[PDB]
DNA sequence: CAGCTCTGTACGTGAGCGATGGACAGCT
DNA sequence: AGCTGTCCATCGCTCAGTACAGAGCTG
């Protein structure tokens, strides 16, 4: 059975309207770049809710944060970790397979703006997904096989770093668990260590 | 032919839903 | 002992991007 339970009497409808606030200030670490709100996010109205995503287990497995975190403390990451929100496209929807090609591309041009703006030291892609659009609509690249972890473009006219991981959604079957997703999260990590020494 | 894009489909976990029914206490 | 209702453990089930085959282009 079917979890709608837990948006307690809220429509799919009214949550569809639904937005979710970016979190960012200048001098971050890092951001982390969702996909879109998906619909636990849009009723929360706090980044990765979703009971089985993976996000915040990873953060605090990867030891990114120190002990375990959840959505309520997505505020909190600025000042005391380092780490910001936004995603790609602003809609909510249940998938990333009810977006258009024209709403990732309008999503990777405000995105570019965003972070030309606040120039966190590293944009992290939750998603391989919209990193191949970004990169093609913003780098003008397309290459055959696309990897996860560091790319090698900068964000034009800074010095931000592209960082590129599996999206943290329990949706993907080839990285089942938060388990096979933290090597990731561990090199951001190293990689964030790094850059601040 | 060869290589490219586009679309459709298949795919593993683990959390949490409603349904079910066993255990059990209250009350005759 | 017999009846009845609540609670709660448990089960069957749902569901939150990515890779890749194969059709359709095009050089």
């Amino acid at each position: 059975g079917s979890h709608m339970a837990s948006f307690n009497g809220v429509s799919e409808a009214e949550l569809l309207t639904k937005t979710l606030p970016d979190i960012l200030t200048f001098n971050l670490d890092i951001v982390i770049i969702g996909i879109n709100p998906g619909l636990m996010a849009a009723y929360k109205g706090h980044h990765y809710p979703g009971p089985g995503n993976h996000f915040w287990k990873c953060l605090f497995m990867s030891g990114l944060s120190e002990v375990q975190l959840n959505h309520m403390d997505d505020h909190t990451l600025p000042g005391k970790y380092g780490i910001g929100f936004t995603n790609m496209v602003e809609r909510t929807t249940p998938g990333s397979k009810d977006l258009s090609s024209k709403e990732f591309r309008e999503g990777g041009r405000i995105l570019v703006q965003k972070l030309q703006k606040y120039q966190p030291r590293i944009a992290v892609f939750n998603g391989k997904c919209i990193y191949e659009i970004f990169s093609k609509e913003v780098f003008g690249v397309k290459v055959k096989n696309l990897e996860f972890g560091l790319q090698p473009h900068k964000i034009p006219d800074t010095e931000t770093l592209c960082y590129v991981m599996p999206s943290s959604s329990a949706r993907c079957a080839q990285f089942p668990r938060a388990q096979d997703k933290v090597h990731y999260y561990i090199k951001l990590k190293d990689l964030r260590d790094q850059l601040k020494g």
